[PDB]
């Protein structure tokens, strides 16, 4: 269904956020 | 219907978001 | 509906991203 | 109700992703 | 209720939106 | 319910949202 289909978007919306979080670390670092 | 336009929106912004963390 | 209404603002949160992503960097 | 509040709240997401953008212009600009 | 669970997370997310948005015009004018 | 899960995967998004602004402010400062 795709209540279902929108909370599995929103999970890899999630990751990808993570990701950049991730990113602009290493950024700040150097 | 309105639930599936919500996920193909959302398909776009995770799209979207991919690139971001990508970039650079 | 507020269901439309809520596509359509995901619809732009979209847009916005689409620009944010492709702008060209420094 | 509820999904009217919702509505509103990806206004204002849509607002501040619009204010990002605009800063994000000005950092290419100098 | 969960739809107003979900609202109060989107007025989560807008306000981090807004921090974000300030921190790239620090980015920008810094 | 797939609604709590909807809500459960915008409170991850806030909180990676929280992760970015914190990293936008050190790359603000350095």
């Amino acid at each position: 269904g795709e209540l279902k289909a929108i909370a599995q978007e929103l999970k890899a919306i999630a990751k990808e956020l993570k990701a950049i979080a991730w990113e602009e670390k290493a950024i700040a670092q150097g």
